[PDB]
């Protein structure tokens, strides 16, 4: 029953302490509290009544946003966006570079404009303030796991900026993580348009902030002590969409890069598999058959385990995107594989995450230029950086999959 | 009758005088002369027969020019950008990103070719040379101000690159006005392609160059005194291809953005205008009610100087491409206001150029890289400097109105 | 008969040594070696059976990691890459944009795979090895055209990165032919999704090592003495894709710009031709009467050698992409003129080369970082290397109409 989702928990939780570089270092409070706010937050917005109506209250009005911004992507793309598509290609009328990377366009534009007005960081600030206050962890660490909620690991940081190069290892790390251990705004309207429930990747967005920093201080835990625009709107929602352009095109072509190479491996893993009596081996049955214990432990029923750890293995070994775009056609009516709505739940909320190797490299770049001394210490916590925020998106699965 | 034409000329040079750094030092032979070429070269192009005949060959030289470059289009969409399009999708078979934006990949091409030629600085040379002459205004700024007609405000001063740095801040102040009271010809075939009457488009941009001069010394005139390549063809071309794409890239996303960000504002502006009993309200009315006076002035009739002001006032407030971009259906045949010629007329010229506030941080980086220790002066004429140049383009717009 | 291909080849060994830098320093057993094997490279795998059937073995393999990589491709445009396409578009439903370029981005990513997995450096230290053994050519520039049959100008020279600013002259300008005698395996891959058949690109890479040493040495002996990483395979992989992009977006501005700017270059030469009586006069023409002679001399039949000509010298004028993209309608059963098979191989063979004026500028941006005390000497041997790589490229396609 709810047991096996606590032991879940459990060995999650004792994997990082297990992985710890002290665990008598560890702050109970900090990493109680964290576990406790993540929870309730989970307990709060999935189970409780009016946490559930709060969350599909900010998940109908960001769904109506994404509604207005495919107003500017009708313009461009005319009726290759239109209704005339499905009739004409069926199901592939559905054109992917056209229908969904065009909003991270207009979501990078959005973000920048809610930076201008200083909506963003007035949210950033309480979130931040309430976290710290509970947990006892440092000011700009903390801003940066709640920024981390609506932006992406690279962006996060800059809240904090100039307190970045004096950060303790265990704060840099703590920043690390919390943007591992979460998406982006932009993309996240993304895997909504592919037919992601929003309320799950809202709910996994705020679950994040706590989660990243409940694993980030178990690994690491603080051993040292801390310290402590554009000319108009206009401008800024320019400078907006000119990042999200760019974002948009790096996702496209890596996208059409990974998934062909994905072919070209199944293809040789169908030959390679065939001198063992395997030749209906692929990379999905790699994944499948190595992760199902994992996603078994996180609460995915035994007949479903398999298919789940495929989507979670490539979440980790890729990255979420091209996980989700395995996983999407899994919520749809054609869907190969008919699976459980807290299947697809906890699926969602362990995809939910910037948690893979290739995000090191992006770290080292992005938080790396605020601190150019740093970039050591950056490779150097990388590997345990995913890890932590690979078990905090695991949490959240978890979680979900508990009250669900 | 034309009175309410004169009267606007009028009105718009005295918000110039009085905006004016110093109205006594104002040179009446520059400006005096300035008004006189700007209002004969509109007699001349619009009025008079011949002038109109050497315009409309112009125009149709210009549109054979699109046509040749959308060659280039067709092979690389091929049926997308067909007459099958509109078989299937109707009016949406019109794709606007691959119909319009191509061709200012095109034109950059085309234009780096007839820089590389000398085709393009000898023509500079002749238009710039005769307005120095009849002005008094200095070498460079008068040769900036010709190349505007043709290119845009970031590649304009390129032609007087060496002269930039020791500029009087007269000089300064013309140069920016020149770029922002112009387009370029990338754009004005993309607007062409749109809808937009070339003949229009082309009267516009040689009418900016003696418009932007006339406001410019009459805001800002000169208080001191002024002094005084690719290895191939081939090149020349890619070179030119290269820059029109990154052009191309930022219009489809700016576009994307912007249009998305007024279907979001348009839906606040329902709730907010509805707690006022105008659920009803949305942006182009409030532009349309704050921009119908000027409009008015300028020679719009009474019962069409709200829906003018929609377009003149968003060309303002964000640029003229988006505003282009809702003026567009307004020149079919499926318009949902069916406006009278002159009005088309007026609206077209006001909304032809790139006097906007956005357009001072373009400024900043293309002018401000040619002359890096002038930063300071750019941004402190910035405002300034956008008005200059959005009397110039209404000052042209009367003007059009007034032979038509 | 046969005597026309050997008068051909001769033809083309005594331009190179009547532009040579010095006939009396040319090393007999090194040029001599070079075109030995390249000659005898086209023998074994044009006429000799067991190497037709390794090079038809070789190229079915290409032409399944390429239809591996259009999965990726599938999944970003969907329907609009599907069968449908061409029943609503006809023959214009196959879309350039999507059908090509995206290959382009795979392909990089692949490569960049297999250099981070070690595959690449193993092939290349071996072809390179093996081609310094028999010539005598240095370590370094025998592995530069080694690399230079499956990777581009600018990235072969990066296997021997250290030792290129201290290169000899000659070690230099070889450097650069085998760059110009090549093209890369991303484009390969291209012009294989465009009809050309794969065999001949694959034949024309291969033969491109020894061809390039061959007219490197021929018109710049050896006159002095020579001397002598992503974090993971995901990183890697990002890397290639991203690499990828920035070039398929070039090559499709380009493409663009180019068929655009030729279209109008036609329409102008229509009215000047005019005025001698040949309104009828066009860009092809010109190069098909310019290069008929010299498609003659490589074996081109008499009827036949005008059309060669073409493409022959859009390829020279131009670049190999542009030639590739007139000659492809010509490899369909749609060809406005029916060529004979052996007219097709030589075509396909005399463009497969990045030999053009525009590549030059190319060459001294990339190879030109690698050592900047260079760029002159660069610059100074740019034309000599665009000729000697033009004679490899035609003596491959001599080499191939003998077996043919
Ligand atoms: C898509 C389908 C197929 C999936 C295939 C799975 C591929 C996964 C292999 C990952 O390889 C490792 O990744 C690390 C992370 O980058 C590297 O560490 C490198 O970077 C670390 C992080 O900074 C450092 O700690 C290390 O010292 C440094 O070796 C490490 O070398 C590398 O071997
Ligand atoms: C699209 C639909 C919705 C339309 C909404 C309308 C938005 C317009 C607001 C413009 O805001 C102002 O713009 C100036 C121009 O950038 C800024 O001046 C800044 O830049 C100037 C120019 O250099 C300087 O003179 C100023 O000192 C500096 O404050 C100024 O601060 C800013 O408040
Ligand atoms: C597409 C259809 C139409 C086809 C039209 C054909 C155009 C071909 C003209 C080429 O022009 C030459 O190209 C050279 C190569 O770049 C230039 O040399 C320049 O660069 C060389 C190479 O480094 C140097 O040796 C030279 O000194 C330097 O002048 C040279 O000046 C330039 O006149
Ligand atoms: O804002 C972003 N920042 C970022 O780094 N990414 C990277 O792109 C990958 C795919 O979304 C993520 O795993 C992450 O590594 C994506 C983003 F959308
Ligand atoms: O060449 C150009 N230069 C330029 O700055 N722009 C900018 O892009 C906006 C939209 O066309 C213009 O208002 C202007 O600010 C456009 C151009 F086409
Ligand atoms: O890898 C490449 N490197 C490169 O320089 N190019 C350039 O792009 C032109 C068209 O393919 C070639 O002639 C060559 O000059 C293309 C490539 F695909
Ligand atoms: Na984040
Ligand atoms: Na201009
Ligand atoms: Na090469």
């Amino acid at each position: 029953s709810l047991f096996m989702s606590c032991c879940g928990m459990a060995v999650l939780l004792g994997i990082a302490v297990l992985l710890s570089s002290n665990r008598k270092a560890i702050n109970l409070r900090t990493v109680g509290g964290a576990f406790a706010i993540q929870f309730s937050l989970g307990a709060f917005i999935l189970y409780v009544p009016w946490g559930q109506e709060l969350l599909r209250g900010f998940s109908d009005a960001v769904s109506n946003v994404i509604n207005y911004g495919n107003d500017g992507t009708s313009f461009l793309f005319g009726g290759l966006v239109s209704g005339k598509m499905f009739e004409v290609f069926g199901g592939g009328g559905f054109i992917f570079a056209f229908r969904v990377l065009p909003t991270l366009i207009f979501f990078s534009a959005l973000i920048s404009v809610l930076y201008y007005l200083g909506v963003m960081q007035w949210v950033i600030r309480i979130l931040g303030g309430g976290l710290q206050k509970a947990l006892g962890t440092s000011r700009a660490e903390s801003m940066s796991a709640a920024a981390n909620i609506f932006v992406g690991q690279t962006e996060a940081p800059l809240v904090v900026r100039p307190f970045v190069p004096k950060m303790t290892q265990s704060e840099l790390f703590a920043v690390m993580c919390g943007g591992l251990a979460s998406i982006a705004g932009g993309v996240l309207a993304g895997y909504a348009s592919m037919g992601v429930k929003i309320e799950y990747l809202v709910a996994a967005s705020f679950m994040a902030a706590p989660g990243g920093l409940l694993f980030a201080k178990l690994m690491m835990p603080e051993t040292e002590k801390p310290q402590d625009k554009p000319a108009n709107v206009i401008d800024a929602a320019a400078g907006g969409a000119s990042a999200g352009l760019q974002l948009a095109l790096n996702v496209g072509a890596m996208l059409i890069a990974f998934i062909g190479l994905i072919a070209l491996i199944n293809g040789m893993l169908g030959g390679i598999g065939g001198w063992f009596g395997m030749p209906e081996l692929k990379l999905e049955m790699l994944l499948g058959w190595l992760f199902a214990p994992l996603a078994f432990l996180i609460g995915v029923p035994w007949n479903e385990a398999t298919v789940a750890g495929e989507f979670i293995g490539l979440k980790t070994v890729a990255n979420e995107f091209v996980a989700y775009s395995q996983f999407a056609p899994y919520l749809t009516e054609a869907a190969p594989v008919v699976l459980s709505e807290k299947t697809k739940a906890i699926i969602s909320f362990a995809l939910c995450g910037f948690a893979n190797l290739s995000s090191i490299a992006i770290l080292l770049g992005g938080l790396g230029s605020l601190a150019p001394k740093r970039r050591g210490d950056i490779a150097r916590m990388g590997v345990k950086a995913v890890i932590a925020g690979t078990l905090s998106n695991l949490m959240a699965a978890t979680i979900a999959g508990f009250f669900l």
